[PDB]
RNA sequence: UUUUUUU
RNA sequence: UUUUUUU
RNA sequence: UUUUUUU
RNA sequence: UUUUUUU
């Protein structure tokens, strides 16, 4: 036979299309180890604006790390690193995988100046709401190691930040 | 006039996400198949359901042979009986993707939710057909792939106090869908 | 001077618009006497729709009357008219207002078909959400009389259904 | 093929939305007024505040004397002072719509939030700029309409717990506002 | 419906 | 810097 | 950054 | 009606 699926035809015009912004604190870090993965399509947050909608699709999308008045005195390293969900590698092997950044985050000179660091959507699935569930999406991989002697107070703040493209309402109650 | 970032870049290499290669090798035959499912019998007590089309038990008979299965046309029919006259029947519903949150009890309160009053001397008796649009519902019940938005109907149906022993109408869906691939099943 | 208050040229690509449609039950009459009079721009559901942007306009919209299985043997009396929200009628005005309607529900050969009412929205201001508050937006009045021996059950329901047009997404947080 | 819903039609007549009609009596006269306010000393405790610039006492006193007022150009500026190498200093700071639900304390969970980090011997003490989008944000902070949407900033800053008795940094904003249409109010 | 708005 | 003056 | 994806 | 056959 050979038949698995692909989609009719658009039939007239296509729906409307509006871009949302968001920004998200995922981890204030600095005062003792972290270490997460963060799935992007299965975020909470996000999932509060694309319930509404049956299509959703990143359009931008970057962590940044911000470091506070505690970076100066209490250096702190933070890796992360972009992976398609199914990755299996886990927050303890950044620099293990290809693309894997490590930053040492104040102490030094030119230290204390944010970072960003953006996500390739061209080599991530950016569709995170559709007719059907993707493997692919987005997922961000964090580590961070802090002095011996921490701070009470975080040296850094992790977000993230971008814009969804949402369209074609999903039929819902009002109650 | 310097900027107060710095701008870390993580290596990229050539990889991108994928579905089903195309067909050329010969698309597979489709055969058309028609049905008429009576899925209730309303009118003596309240009733309320929610029936996901793709899920549907006699449907699924016709589709357990195929690998692809696709509704040409849908829809939905109130049939009035003898019983209808005496005791109007009040039987709402809509139809909606079957990702939808809402529920068989909140069919007014849902885009384009319909409510009928069936019987009543005064009233018509003529059967009523609503139409499933499948432009919008994704029509492919069964595929390679698993579909998150393909129809599912709700309905709501409330029955006089003193209610007959008989039903006043009957609820049935009816259309016809393209099937293809075999699937290979036992004959046992 | 003489210098109000305009707004300054926009300056680029108009903001993208999405529709959202909706419909709410208002009311389920025929059990007991009831009027009321509903401003549409001040709704609760409608409002969790446009809470996240600054623009808000109807597009669509109109009242419905859905008789029930109890319109047949309890006739009731449904009247209502949409006028501007600073009109000062009230819900027992409505046959004494242009456009006033009193519908018979039920008891009556063809009398059990559902009715719709159109808002004029070129008579009535469809911007329910902008820089500025307008005074002209969308009220619905409507009053109900039932049978004085009335049914358990109402005879019919009242709804709205409509679109509307959202743009130019509000700054919000996600936390 | 009857359709089963009747259609009511409410008698319409010629009434519309109206607002201020056009100038065509000679554009009034416009000048342009500078200014430099500064909000707040930050650094000796922690501190965190909402600013909306239309109810500014401070440019209240040049806008008082007229009926429209239009920011022409609006930034925020940290001056950092001979205390911060010593005691670093947190700052973050956004501009939103004044009628975003935001607060202080959420600039970082606000699309285009920024934190910066003030002193710091290693870092810099370059004074830092961060213009507001008047483009986004409604400019005419006073009219013969009140407008919703006019400029906001938000800011929060976290202190050194064992914190010095000079301020690290200063806050403020500047810009130049588009004033006319002289509005009577007393002289004495 | 108590239909004369959308030039 | 708290950069929109020098047409 | 541990930069070779966007033809 | 539970209307998509008669190219």
């Amino acid at each position: 036979n050979t038949k698995p699926s692909l989609l009719p035809p658009p039939v007239g015009n296509p729906p409307p299309v509006i871009s949302y912004p968001f920004q998200i604190t995922l981890a204030s870090l600095g005062t003792e180890d972290a270490a997460d993965s963060v799935s992007i399509a299965s975020n909470s947050v996000l999932a509060t604006y694309t319930a509404l909608y049956r299509h959703a699709q990143l359009k931008h999308l970057k962590a940044t790390i911000h470091p506070t008045y505690m970076a100066p005195k209490y250096p702190t390293s933070v890796a992360l690193v972009w992976v398609p969900a199914n990755s299996t590698a886990t927050s303890t092997q950044v620099l293990d995988t290809y693309g894997g950044l490590h930053f040492c985050i104040g102490g030094s000179v030119n230290s204390v100046k944010p970072i960003d660091v953006e996500a390739n959507l061209t080599n991530l699935n950016p569709i995170i709401k559709a007719s059907t569930t993707f493997t692919d999406t987005p997922k961000l991989l964090y580590y961070s190691k802090a002095q011996a002697t921490a701070p009470t107070s975080p040296t850094c703040y992790l977000t993230i930040q971008g814009q969804i493209e949402l369209s074609s309402p999903l039929l819902q109650a009002s109650s």
